């Protein structure tokens, strides 16, 4: 499937997901697109933050999709 992540400088990241791939793995992608650790990165969607272990159909994010990515530096 598809998803959408937009970001804290407007940007919105496509990216091609499985259904059961995790956070981490969506994390991966993101810090190849933007160049962002994914150790900083937060998701969230729907008003739910994303664990890490957890992966995308755990939370019931589908095909087209939008997460959101904010930060942790700490
Ligand atoms: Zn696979
Ligand atoms: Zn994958
Ligand atoms: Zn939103």
């Amino acid at each position: 499937m598809q998803i959408f992540v937009k970001t804290l400088t407007g940007k919105t990241i496509t990216l091609e997901v499985e259904p059961s791939d995790t956070i981490e793995n969506v994390k991966a992608k993101i810090q190849d697109k933007e160049g962002i650790a994914a150790d900083q990165q937060r998701l969230i969607f729907a008003g739910k933050q994303l664990e890490d272990g957890r992966t995308l159909s755990d939370y019931n994010i589908q095909k087209e999709s939008t997460l959101h990515l904010v930060l942790r530096l700490r």
